[PDB]
């Protein structure tokens, strides 16, 4: 059976959490596989090494380490979603986390609890490549479960995220995550008129969710 333990996020941790969302979200991710091409491997280790420190310093995430190996199989980056580093994101990226503030900002804004320490945004999640089906499911439902113990801990009202593939959709649903948008993202437009998902089927959605703790 897979054996885990989450551990804080230390600044030592950089490369292997770079690996592991770079290999969560480079032609395998929902939103960037329609952004092909113009979108490199190197964009998601630029985000994560501009806001490193600043994730570290807010001690709202974790890394997940087999402890059989001691290696690290998943991470769950973490912050406040009002106390959110400034990115300036010169990538294809900017597209997605523009459509994830179009679906998170209205919401977050005007339905959900105003203040800091009240909104956990669980804004990005990952898992190593190496884990075969078993060992995912198995680590994401340790991520989930330790998200959950960090915003008690921490003392938020609740969690807050955008679910983009299936799994982490449906694994938010069977937690009893609340549905605050349910958004077809091929019906997403962006600043100059074009839909940069728009070649994703229907069926493909971002589900912005949240539970209260
Ligand atoms: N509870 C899961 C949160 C998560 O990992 N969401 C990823 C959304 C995303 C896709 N591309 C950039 N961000």
């Amino acid at each position: 059976m897979l054996k885990m333990e989450a551990v804080p996020l230390r600044l030592e941790h950089r490369q292997e959490v770079i690996d592991i969302i770079v290999a969560s979200f480079y032609n395998k991710a929902d939103l960037e596989q329609w952004l092909k091409p113009g979108v490199l491997r190197t964009d998601y280790s630029d985000i994560l090494n501009d806001i490193w420190n600043v994730l570290v310093e807010r001690d709202l995430s974790f890394v997940v380490y087999d402890t059989n190996t001691d290696r690290i199989i998943g991470t769950a980056l973490n912050f406040d979603a009002r106390n959110e580093p400034e990115v300036d994101i010169k990538s294809k990226l900017l597209i997605v986390f523009e459509f994830l503030e179009f679906c998170e900002g209205p919401i977050r804004d005007n339905y959900l609890p105003k203040g800091l320490n009240q909104i956990l945004h669980s804004f990005m999640m990952g898992t190593a490549e190496k884990l075969n089906p078993r060992e995912n499911i198995a680590c994401m439902h340790f991520m989930e479960h330790e998200v959950l113990r960090v915003a008690r801990e921490k003392q938020f009202a609740g969690i807050f995220t955008t679910n983009t593939s299936p799994l982490t959709q449906q694994l938010a649903d069977v937690y009893h995550y609340k549905t605050l948008l349910n958004f077809q993202v091929n019906e997403y437009v962006h600043s100059d008129g074009s839909r940069p998902f728009g070649d994703a089927p229907d069926e493909q959605r971002a589900i912005v969710h949240w539970k209260e703790v």
